[PDB]
This record gives structure tokens, C-alpha cells and sequence, in this order.
């Protein structure tokens, strides 16, 4: 069977997506697209189509290298206008039509551990058009809810709007679809979840499968940080010898072998250090994500932060409240950043006391 | 020739320091400010000075008896049961200033400056009238009460408390030379001298005014304490450049007590007075702060413009800016941010203070 990967300019976490595309940003020393295609190759999908409407030549580049690395083919669906999230299915519809076999369609912003063959089992057990994945959240008033009958998993109704408490369960971003669904899908830029899932739930074709746990949509920067926390938890009780252990290391940290840490510094819990980063002496880093080539100078304090590529955080810099730095941001010595989403190629010489955007 | 120091009571401003030790007893560049005034006063040649205290301060009593043995000048202590203000202390010690017909100094405790005692005696002897006032420049006339002055005599025609008319640049410097007749005016009930006694003295024009050249600061408040510490280290660099401590990780004019211990690989920036017995650990940046005695600042901290009290414990990766006055025996937990936090003594902070407020 084949699989779609859903293109263009993820508007959230904007200081990272302005430099490289949203599926290409490193999530625990690996791009999220690489995670999804590793799990797809572990499932057994022989080729996977990655729709892209934003002109992404570097995604062509690294993806051709990954075709050559991993042993599965990849087809490149290219759109000149944004066709949304259903229009990518109808552009590549003659490829999914020439084998009558159910195909995955995947969102890129979702990290979890992926029950692909169990969802194939489920789609083979219920035996209709399309199946969804659903998960639990703590906050029903932020996401659209799905009603689910016990022992069947059928979706009676699909609600986009909260505040009614009809359901706990939330869309998880994987769908499994038949080609008859693809007959229904339409080339003009409509999104799939807005109507094509609404008539399919109204007609009752849609069924729902539930995950165990560890789901995150990391389309937002604070959601990126909570997803990185839960991914380091899942790496802790799945691959405990891949996380780095040390005397000045607290909790679960992921450190790349090209990364260097100076001595007498306290790397706190839940932080991924990218390849080639330079941490000097006296730097406390808890709950942050430091992408590639980002040098953090001595005696800094960093909590809940996204440090972009080729950054230079100076000495005695305090950064808290998920301040995202873009690419090549030069933070001067002895500053304080709180909520500062800083655009790429900026130089900061002033403290940012409340959350605002620096451009 | 004698002198009187007004050191009565609790200075409301800089209240987290005044709550544990008295205001003249607070360490100003590793020395109490009253030791500064009595040491320069003994450099003048005054044989005994009187200090008039309303607050019971037994620690000031025993510290001054020690300093009496130290410098070799006598000290009698005027004791008040209720507050007598600033004119009442003159009237309670009025016979000890009335024994001998000779002009005496009276001196505010909060003033730190470069003390021209001999030139002031020469100016008072030259002009030959009742009272002599030191005046100074300020950059900011709309906070402090102004004094008019004619050139080449220095007489004060008019004493104005309220600013915002710009009739004068100069303001009072807390330094007066008074004759015994001025004391003969002063009554025993608690008025303050600068509010009426100097006003009628200037009204019949007996008051004369003398200018300094520079380096004056009333340090009653905490931000004024910091900027007076900065200007004192300026003047002390320019007179005693051997006494400030030079180092590779030391920037600017830094005074460090010999009992202080400074850790490896830390940059202590300009205008820092480090008290006796303080422990600065590795990677700690201190600029423009004054750290009073026995206070420990743990590793990788950042400190700008701050007053760290006695026996404090500033933790690790704490940032302290915008005058975060710590009292005595304040522990600050690690990884916190203090901005404007005037913290009362014996407090433990586990919460970041983002805006200036008082912690009690
Ligand atoms: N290739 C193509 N991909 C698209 C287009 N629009 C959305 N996508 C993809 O649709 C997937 C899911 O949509 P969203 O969750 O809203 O993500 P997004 O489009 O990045 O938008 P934000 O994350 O809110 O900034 C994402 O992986 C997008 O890359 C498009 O017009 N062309
Ligand atoms: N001994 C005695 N000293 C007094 C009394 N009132 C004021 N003083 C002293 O008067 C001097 C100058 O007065 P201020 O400049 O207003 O200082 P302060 O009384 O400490 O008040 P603040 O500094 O604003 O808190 C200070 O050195 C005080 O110690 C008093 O009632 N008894």
C-alpha cells in the first residue's frame, strides 16, 4: 500500500518556518518528516507521496537523499496554487486510483508512536470507506470533538466547534482511506476535514480508532515543547540507552554526538541538543530545544526555549517563556528574553520583558 | 571646637537596611557612613563630637565606645526619649555647645561627600555672621529645595523649599556651621531646623552659603545609595588608586575587602563594593551592586544595581536588576528573577518578582 504526506508555510512557530519548511525543522535531532517516513518504512509501505505547494527545492534535495538512504520510493506531488488538504489527494488521484487498496494519509505536524499495522487490522475489521485516528486531550475547548460508540468505533457526528461536551476524543491526524473516497475528493482548493469528512461522517462511513497515549500536534511552539517532552519520555521507556547520561545531566536529555557540552553546567530535564551545538561552562538548560550550530555562551540560563539554527546566545542571558529564536539570531550579553519570538537574522541588544515579536 | 551629628532615628527610605541596623551603621563601601564622617572630622581636628539619637541603638552605643577608644577623640551621646526632630537635638545638647563661645559644626548622617572642614571654617571666619551652609549643584532642581546666592559674598537672600520656579540651581548639602546665638534661638520642642529655624535665619539674612567643587550625595534612598557608591568609588579611584583591587576578571573601580573571597572565572564589573567576609562563587557577574558583609552569592548569578544585605544567600542562576534591595538573612532560591523587589529581612523567596514590589 501507499501513503500520502500532506506543503505550505505552517503559520504557527513562524520564526522556524521562515527559514526551512515546517516538516524539515529538527524534532529531537531529526526532522518530523524523517520520523514519519521511518515509521512508514517500518510499516512496509513501498512508496509514499509527499504533496508540496510551496516551492521546496531543499525538501526535494534531502528527500531524494532519503529515497536513496531508506530503500522506499517517493513521488513528488507539485502544486502551483495551494490546494489545501483535500486538493493534494485529488492532484495525485491517478496514482492512488491504479491500485484498489486502502492508503494512509498523514499530517506532518503530528508526532506519536505510530500504530500502522494495528490500524490496518482495524480498517480490515470494520470494512467501510475511511477510518480516523482519535486521541484524548485535557482541553476539549480547543479542538473539534468526535463522538464514538463502544465496540464499533463508528462516528455518528463530527463537531468542529467545542463548548458542548459531546465527546472527549480529538482528531489525531492519520486517516486511512479507500479509493471511493478519492472518487469523492475534488481538485479545487477545499480542505478534507472541513467538508469531505463531514459528509462522510453524516453518511456514517467514518470509523474511529484510538491510540494508547503519547500524541502531540507540534504545529505551535509551546506544543512543540510539550511534544518534545513527551517524546523524550517515550524514548526514556523505549530506548533508555540512547539518551545521554552524565553527572551534570538531569532527567532525560537527547544529545547528538557532534554536540559538545562544557563542564560544570547543569543540563536540566527534557532538552534535545542538536548536532554541532556548543554549550559552554555554567549554562543551565531545562526544557529547551537547541537546533543545529547554535552556540550558547557561558553562564546563561535557558528554560522552555527554541534556539534556532546558527544562533549565538551571549553570556548571562536569561531566556524563559518559550521564546523562539529564528536562524542566525545574535543575542548580546546580559539580556533577558520572555516570550520574544525573534525573527531570523536579528541582533538583540535590549531585554524583552513581556511576550512580543521582535522584527 | 566641637561638632554635632544628627543620627537620631530610622531612615524611612532604604527601609530593608534600616530595619535591622540603624541608618548611620549601614556599610558604605566596607565602612559605616558615620565612621566616614567621624574619621574625616578627626582629620579636621575636632576634639569631641556629640551624636544625638532618639532611637535606642545599643549596638551604635557599643560600636561608638569602641571607636572612641580607636580614634582618640571623645564622644558624648545625647539621648532622647521621643523624637526631637533635627532642631530639638541641638536644644537638648545646648549647654555642651554653650560651654564655649566657638562655632560648631552640625552634620547630617546621610551625606557622603568630600569634606572641606578647614575651608568651611575659613569661610565662616571670613564672612563673620551667625550660620554657614554648604550648598551644591544638582542636575535636577525639581526635587530638592533651592538656595539663592549673590556672587562674591554667598549670602542667602531667600530659602525656598518648593521647587519648580527656577530661582536657584544650588541645594542644601547637610552641612552647617552654627554660632551659639543660633542655638540660643532653638527651642526644645520637636521642630526641625531646616523648616523654620533656617528660614527666619535667612529672612533676616544671617545665613551665608559656601560651595563645594564636586562629589556630593545624600544617600538616604537606595538608588541614591547606589549612585553615591558609584561616585565615591570614582573619587576614591582618583585619590587612592592603590586601594581598589585590580584583577584580570575585575572591570572598572572595584573595592574588595581583604576578608572577601572571589571565585574563579567571574567578571565583577564597575562600581562594586564587596564587603568583609562575602563569598562570590564561579561565574557570577556583579556590576553596580554593593554587597554587605557575610553575604554569599552562589555560582552563575547575574547582579546589576543591587543592595545585598547581611548574611544573604543568593542562589544559582539568579538575575537581579533594577535595585533589588535585600534585607538581612534573605535566602533567594536558585533560578529566579528579581526586578525592583525590596525584600524585608528573614524572607525566603521562591517566586520570581518581574515588576517592582515589596516582599514581606
Ligand atoms: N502541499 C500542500 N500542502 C499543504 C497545503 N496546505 C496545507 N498543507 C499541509 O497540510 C498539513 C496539515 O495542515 P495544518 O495542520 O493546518 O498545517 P499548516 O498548513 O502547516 O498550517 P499551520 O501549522 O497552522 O501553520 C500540513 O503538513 C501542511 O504542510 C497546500 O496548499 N499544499
Ligand atoms: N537623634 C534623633 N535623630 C534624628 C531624629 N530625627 C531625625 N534624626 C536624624 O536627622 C538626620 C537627617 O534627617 P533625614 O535626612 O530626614 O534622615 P532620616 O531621619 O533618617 O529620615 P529618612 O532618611 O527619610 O528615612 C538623620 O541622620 C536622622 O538620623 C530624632 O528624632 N532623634
Amino acid at each position: 500500500m501507499k501513503a500520502l504526506i500532506l506543503g505550505g508555510y505552517g503559520t504557527r512557530l513562524r520564526p522556524l518556518t521562515l527559514s526551512t519548511p515546517k516538516p524539515l525543522v529538527d524534532f529531537c535531532n531529526k526532522p518530523i518528516l524523517l520520523h514519519q517516513v521511518e515509521a512508514l518504512a517500518a510499516a512496509g509501505v513501498d512508496h509514499v507521496i509527499l504533496a508540496v505547494s510551496y516551492m521546496s527545492q531543499v525538501l526535494e534535495k534531502e528527500m531524494k537523499a532519503q529515497e536513496q538512504r531508506l530503500g522506499i520510493r517517493i513521488s513528488m506531488s507539485h502544486e502551483e496554487e495551494p490546494l489545501g488538504t483535500a486538493g493534494p489527494l485529488a492532484l495525485a488521484r491517478d496514482l492512488l486510483s491504479e491500485t484498489a487498496d486502502p492508503f494512509f494519509v498523514l499530517n506532518s505536524d503530528v508526532i506519536c508512536d505510530f500504530p500502522f499495522q494495528a490500524m490496518v487490522q482495524f480498517h480490515r475489521h470494520h470494512g467501510q470507506e475511511g477510518s480516523i485516528l482519535v486521541t484524548k486531550v485535557e482541553e476539549p475547548s480547543k479542538y473539534g470533538v468526535v463522538v464514538c460508540e463502544a465496540d464499533t468505533g463508528r462516528i455518528h457526528r463530527f463537531v468542529e466547534k467545542p463548548q458542548v461536551f459531546v465527546s472527549n476524543k480529538i482528531n489525531a491526524g492519520m486517516y486511512i482511506l479507500s479509493p471511493a473516497v478519492l472518487q469523492r475528493i475534488q481538485l479545487q482548493p477545499t480542505s478534507i476535514e472541513k467538508e469531505v469528512f463531514p459528509i462522510m461522517a453524516k453518511e456514517g462511513q467514518l470509523y474511529a480508532m484510538e491510540l494508547q497515549g503519547f500524541w502531540m500536534d507540534i504545529g505551535q511552539p509551546k506544543d512543540f515543547l510539550t511534544g518534545m517532552c513527551l517524546f523524550l519520555q517515550s524514548l526514556r521507556q523505549k530506548q533508555p540507552e540512547r539518551l545521554c547520561s552524565g553527572p551534570g545531566i538531569v532527567g532525560n536529555v537527547l544529545v547528538d554526538p557532534s554536540a559538545r557540552i562544557g563542564q560544570n553546567c547543569s543540563i536540566g530535564p527534557n532538552v534535545s541538543l542538536g548536532p554541532g551545538v556548543v554549550v559552554e561552562d555554567g549554562v543551565c538548560i531545562r526544557r529547551c530545544t537547541v537546533l543545529r550550530d547554535a552556540r550558547i555562551r557561558s553562564h546563561s540560563w535557558l528554560e522552555s526555549c527554541i534556539v534556532g539554527w546558527r544562533c549565538r546566545v551571549g553570556q548571562w542571558v536569561r531566556m524563559e517563556n518559550v521564546t523562539v529564536l529564528g536562524e542566525d539570531v545574535i543575542v548580546n550579553d546580559e539580556l533577558y528574553l520572555n516570550g520574544a519570538s525573534v525573527l531570523p537574522h536579528k541582533s538583540i541588544g535590549e531585554s524583552v520583558p513581556e511576550p512580543r515579536i521582535i522584527m
